[PDB]
């Protein structure tokens, strides 16, 4: 359900290009192509 | 994404049947309709 940067950041996650960095779980995208919404 | 209760709970979040309570934010669902995967920022 998470597909835009504002929603991602509001959820306490971080937007990153191409992949979530180690430890983080992917919970969605940030809308722009390739971006991942990543929760530590 | 998170769309089932096992994925949700493994990450240390809660599964709530209606809403994320005070201090928690929604990070997905727990599969069943209306359920919310919730975690404190």
């Amino acid at each position: 359900g998470i597909g835009d940067p504002v929603t991602c950041l509001k959820s306490g996650a971080i937007c990153h290009p191409v992949f979530c960095p180690r430890r983080y779980k992917q919970i969605g995208t940030c809308g722009l192509p390739g971006t991942k919404c990543c929760k530590k």
